[PDB]
């Protein structure tokens, strides 16, 4: 209904990174099949897929081409932005010292391979959905939303791998990679030790920890800790551990205080979850689908699914379904408030 929802130049966003060092914010405009870097207060700084069409193109920024993709995860140290390129089932690779993008895995078309081991292009991959990086062993931990698997691409041998869940679609916690199941996983996040990487199982609705040495996983919060078979014990409950019901997460993120943030989006709230007594609050968001700011228990996101967050402690979250950027700063209980943040420069593909 509001003029800011008909004025948006994203179509759907989906995920988003941060990088802290220079003040950067990057957009995965998902359905424009482009990546939007603007500053932390949404003015424009350059565009990766003018054109706007879905398309699987390597090369210079005005070159290339995504299609739908997802997540984002960004290497401070190299200035690059891992992208899951999720409808070319290919990771790539946005370079900004040399303004150029590179496919690192995948070839354009869904793999049934649930084990990998190949090297860049010749792994193939299905429906990557979100990315993170690790920086000590330089990996990049990829959600396979595709096969319910997790992922591991190696930055210094360029080989691609299944990193845990043996595919089967369940709500399944062992202590290995192939006793493990993940049910469309869609969102990962390390934890600040890098010993853990948080998953956002959305067709499971639980937030599970995925052990970075062992492949083995524990169960947080979601989901039915009884019966891996059980993708419907969902819901919209506040709690702790088996308490808590979830509908469908697509997104999370770990802070460097440790606590997990994530985007309860069939809910359409922001959740925190506390990783040492399991306890999830919400932190804004009604349960109604739609567009309102303000403070934070009569606010509204509609289908959210990307969180970034600077160290301030401002969250910026992809309101994916009212395709808009919204942030809200953290910490201020009383007077939290979740805002939209305009994006200046910012325009639909060029035709
Ligand atoms: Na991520």
């Amino acid at each position: 209904n509001d003029p800011r929802l008909a004025t948006s130049p994203l179509k759907f966003p989906g995920k988003l990174a941060i990088d802290t060092l220079n003040n950067r914010l990057f957009i995965s405009d998902s359905n424009h099949n482009r990546i939007i870097v603007t500053d932390l207060e949404g003015n424009f700084i350059v565009q990766i897929g003018s054109s706007g069409e879905e398309g699987f193109q390597d090369g210079s920024f005005e070159d290339a081409a995504f299609n739908r993709p997802q997540g984002l995860a960004y290497n401070a140290k190299k200035n690059l932005l891992y992208v899951a390129d999720t409808e070319n089932h290919a990771l790539r690779e946005i370079d900004f010292v040399n303004e150029r993008v590179q496919t690192l895995a995948g070839n354009g078309t869904k793999g049934s391979d649930y084990q990998g081991g190949r090297k860049g292009t010749k792994q193939l991959l299905n429906s990557p959905w979100d990315v993170c990086f690790e920086p000590v062993n330089e990996k990049v931990y990829i959600a396979m939303a595709g096969q319910h698997q997790i992922w591991e691409y190696s930055v210094l041998d360029g080989i691609t791998r299944v990193f845990s869940g043996n595919g089967y679609e369940r709500n399944l916690n062992g202590s290995t990679p192939q006793t493990t199941s993940f049910a469309q996983p869609s969102g990962i996040s390390l934890g600040p030790d890098l010993k853990e990487a948080y998953i956002a199982d959305s067709e499971s609705s639980s937030i599970r920890a995925l052990d970075l040495q062992t492949g083995g996983s524990r169960l947080l919060a979601g989901g039915d800790p009884y019966f891996s078979e059980n993708l419907f014990k969902f819901g919209d409950n506040d709690g702790v551990g088996a308490e808590v019901l979830l509908q469908h997460p697509l997104g999370v993120l770990c802070a460097n205080d440790g606590q997990i943030y994530l985007t309860d989006s069939y809910n359409h709230k922001i959740k925190k979850l506390d990783p040492v007594t399991k306890r999830v609050v919400t932190l804004a968001g009604t349960g109604k689908a739609g567009f309102k700011d303000g403070k934070v228990k009569g606010a509204q996101l509609s289908e959210p699914a990307g969180l970034a967050i600077t160290e301030n402690g401002r969250l910026f979250v992809a309101d994916t379904n009212n395709s808009l950027i919204r942030y809200i700063d953290l910490n201020k209980g009383e007077d939290s408030e979740i805002l939209t943040l305009e994006l200046k420069g910012v325009q639909p593909p060029t035709p």
